[PDB]
């Protein structure tokens, strides 16, 4: 609960819930089934992408809520993608459209899911581009946000960003 820790680029500390984690046969969008640490249950963090921070609510496989401030756009772009890939959102592992790799040059073993991060840094219009978006909130103190990181009147599904 009240530790900070790291998922790569991603920093978090934990606010409530608990996940268990189970292997999981997962198939990713470009048609390879891999066995993944699937968690389940309900978890709420504080996550941390340079100078962005947020609060992200998570069920399995699923990003349920991503409330962040407004930050340089590089960081906003990059919380919200390691956030999608920190969900093992199902649409996340759906983006995975071109090739991936689990094992190194030499054979070495790689983390599936640091793996996942590494490729949606470099491709994310992969994760945006079947996402999903949802009317922003109107009259509120949030507002939306689209794939380029500008205020929307939709915004991605989940996303909402505090208001300065
Ligand atoms: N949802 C959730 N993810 C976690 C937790 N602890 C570690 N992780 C993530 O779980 C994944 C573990 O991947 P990996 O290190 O490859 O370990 P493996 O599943 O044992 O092979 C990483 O994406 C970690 O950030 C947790 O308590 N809850």
């Amino acid at each position: 609960i009240r530790q900070r820790q790291r998922f790569g680029r991603l920093e978090l500390k934990r606010i409530s819930g608990r996940g268990f984690k189970n292997d999981e046969e997962i198939l990713i969008g470009n048609g390879t089934i891999q066995k993944i640490g699937i968690w389940d249950g309900e978890e709420e963090f504080h996550v941390r992408c340079g100078e962005c921070r947020g609060i992200l609510k998570k069920s399995k496989m699923k990003l349920e809520k991503l409330l962040i401030n407004s930050a340089k756009k590089e960081d906003m772009r990059d919380l919200i993608i390691l956030c999608m890939v920190f969900s093992q959102d199902t649409r996340m592992f759906q983006g995975v459209r071109g090739e991936i790799n689990f094992l190194n040059r030499a054979g070495q073993l790689l983390s599936p899911m640091y793996q996942l991060q590494r490729y949606f840094l470099n491709r994310s219009s992969d994760l945006f581009d079947q996402w999903g978006y949802e009317e922003s909130p109107k009259a509120s103190e949030l507002h939306g946000i689209n794939e380029s990181m500008n205020a929307s009147d939709y915004t991605l599904k989940g996303v909402v960003v505090t208001k300065n």
